[PDB]
């Protein structure tokens, strides 16, 4: 039927519906450290999230997700690889039903326990709907989670979930500063892909930081709570809404650190 993570409807099943899923440029995938290229050339990732409005949160079904006001340039993402300016849009996480996994990029094969993705769609193309039909349409920061010490920054986001458990249930999310969801390092590695869920558009630059994020489990738990489902259907718990590693095929890993 409709897509999803589970037995009948996931990842597997997905190309039926969107051929582009076994195509030239899916994600994620698998960082090989040993084959990654550093790329003296790649510049500094400059993130302006200084004047970044938050509106809502919202339980999509697949994940949650908080959306901010992408009107005009208040928070971009320039540098790196990018061309030009990229706006924040929304940001949205994967997870698991244990520690051992949930990150849907890895590295040597290596699984976090999460990750968050900040999306970015590029000005010159006018509207996110555009940027999703061109190549260099979007840009993802890609941050790994590991369970240890607690982040403060994420703490608003937890306490909130209660309020949007089941699917299509949203409430207002003001006032977020997404800076504090950032590592210290900005060192990254990129590639050309995907989306990680349909329609799986290859429009992406991913840029994926070598340095996670520590959230506590007591944090964590809290997104294992929340519902696929509807209010009013069979209760399934919302965890490993991650899709495995693709093939990486005629693409080059580039990291921006020695
Ligand atoms: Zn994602």
């Amino acid at each position: 039927h409709h897509w999803g993570y589970g037995k009948h409807n996931g990842p597997e099943h997905w190309h039926k519906d969107f051929p582009i899923a076994k195509g030239e440029r899916q994600s994620p995938v698998d960082i090989d450290t040993h084959t990654a290229k550093y790329d003296p050339s790649l510049k500094p990732l400059s993130v302006s999230y200084d004047q970044a409005t938050s509106l809502r949160i919202l339980n999509n079904g697949h994940s949650f997700q908080v959306t901010f006001d992408d009107s005009q340039d208040k928070a971009v993402l320039k540098g790196g690889p990018l061309d030009g300016t990229y706006r924040l849009l929304q940001f949205h996480f994967h997870w698991g039903s244990l520690d051992g996994q949930g990150s849907e990029h890895t590295v040597d094969k290596k699984k976090y326990a999460a990750e968050l993705h900040l999306v970015h769609w590029n000005t010159k193309y006018g509207d996110v709907g555009k940027a999703v039909q061109q190549p260099d349409g979007l840009a993802v920061l890609g941050i790994f989670l590991k369970v240890g010490s607690a982040k403060p920054g994420l703490q608003k986001v937890v306490d909130v979930l209660d309020s949007i458990k089941t699917e299509g249930k949203s409430a207002d999310f003001t006032n977020f500063d997404p800076r504090g969801l950032l590592p210290e390092s900005l060192d990254y590695w990129t590639y050309p892909g995907s989306l990680t869920t349909p329609p799986l558009a290859e429009c992406v630059t991913w840029i994926v930081l070598k340095e996670p994020i520590s959230v506590s489990s007591e944090q964590v738990l809290k997104f294992r709570k929340l519902n696929f489902n509807g209010e009013g259907e069979p209760e399934e718990l919302m965890v490993d809404n991650w899709r495995p590693a693709q093939p990486l095929k005629n693409r080059q890993i580039k990291a921006s650190f020695k």
